[PDB]
């Protein structure tokens, strides 16, 4: 995201967030990492888009880590 502090993530592959804390998305979308909550998820979201929540880092690639 346009903080600095904020990662970069494009995602590899689509994701289909099952419950209501989840985010989903497809292939080729790239997301702000808001923070990494454990060892197989992040909290993101997609800038321009009410879109946000939690997903598994293995559907995309991170391009910058938040700070």
């Amino acid at each position: 995201g346009i903080d600095p502090f904020t990662g970069e993530a494009i995602a590899k592959f689509n994701f289909n967030g099952d419950t209501q804390v989840e985010m989903s998305f497809r292939k080729g979308e790239r997301i702000t990492l808001l923070r990494q909550v454990d060892e197989n998820w992040y909290e993101g979201r997609i800038p321009g888009t009410s879109r946000q929540g939690i997903f598994p880092i293995t559907y995309v690639d991170v391009i910058k880590r938040p700070l």
